[PDB]
């Protein structure tokens, strides 16, 4: 029985968090930590405490994690016969190459702080050079969220994005695969966006959707934007334009991990036996 430390990132509907219940448990999820650290020794120490009868973990660090990726992770743990500790990535980022290192989930895999990363994690070329990805369990285009009767765009090649009018505000999530795509394909656009990019997907959605409006368009994974559109009560949001930058979501492991093939096998079986469809129906 292997024991894996798993890093995740809260992104609806793939992973959500809520507080633990009265008896310190998670009847409909998995106990996780939200410790704001990338120090492997601190995590060891915290999970050691969490498992003991002398649990002195600050409550501010304890959460219940639930969602599509947590259901996936539980099934993998049962089929591969491993148990796991689960924590939320300290910097809240998926990961990018910045100032000579990798940040976010990619960084924790490369430092050995996490054994595996499970969330809506995009497989792209740059990350593929440094970490392993399993077979994908989901696929998504990038998308562009706007208000109804608001900004209209043809897709990522719209001149409004490339020769922006004064005060036209559009951004993406910092240190995501969407930022890496814009940075590598449209350097001048990437520069323009810097002042408008946001730390996390919910921030971009809030800035576009809520008043006072802070963004005119928000670019991020279409699967995530479509979820927000589907729960839009006032039906005042939409996604626009042609597809672009289609990527799979995969589980991340260190390069050349011996676990990758076994997890890929299971993901492929889950897909071919309708489990992905069940998870999609459950969470979307
Ligand atoms: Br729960
Ligand atoms: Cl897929
Ligand atoms: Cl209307
Ligand atoms: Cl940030």
């Amino acid at each position: 029985k292997l024991h894996l430390r798993v890093v995740t990132l809260i992104e609806h509907p793939f992973v959500f968090t809520r507080e633990v219940d009265d008896e310190g448990l998670c009847p409909a999820g998995q106990l996780c930590l939200d410790p704001m650290t990338n120090d492997s020794s601190m995590l060891d120490r915290l999970f050691s405490s969490l498992h003991s009868s002398n649990d002195t973990v600050p409550i501010k660090f304890k959460k219940c994690c639930y969602g599509y990726c947590i259901d996936l992770l539980e099934q993998l743990a049962e089929d591969m016969n491993f148990d796991f500790d689960l924590y939320i990535v300290g910097d809240g980022k998926y990961g990018a190459w910045k100032n000579g290192h990798w940040t976010g989930l990619v960084g924790d895999l490369l430092s050995g702080t996490a054994n595996m990363a499970v969330t809506s994690f995009s497989i792209n070329t740059a990350r593929s050079q440094v970490i392993d990805f399993t077979s994908p369990f989901f696929s998504t285009s990038l998308g562009i969220l706007v208000r109804t009767r608001g900004t209209e765009l043809s897709g990522i090649h719209d001149p409004k994005l490339h020769h922006p009018s004064q005060g036209f505000r559009f951004g993406t999530v910092r240190e995501s695969s969407a930022e890496d795509y814009v940075r590598q394909s449209f350097p001048e656009m990437h520069e323009y966006m810097r002042r408008y990019n946001v730390p996390a997907t919910p921030d971009g959605v809030q800035y576009l959707k809520n008043d006072p409006e802070k963004l005119d368009a928000f670019i991020m994974d279409k699967a995530l934007l479509d979820y927000e559109v589907s729960i839009d009560a006032d039906c005042k949001l939409l996604t626009v334009g042609k597809p672009f930058a289609i990527e799979g979501y995969g589980i991340g492991l260190p390069p050349n991990s011996p676990l990758t093939s076994n997890i890929s096998e299971l993901i492929s079986q889950y897909k071919s036996h309708g489990f992905m469809d069940v998870l999609h129906d459950k969470w979307y």
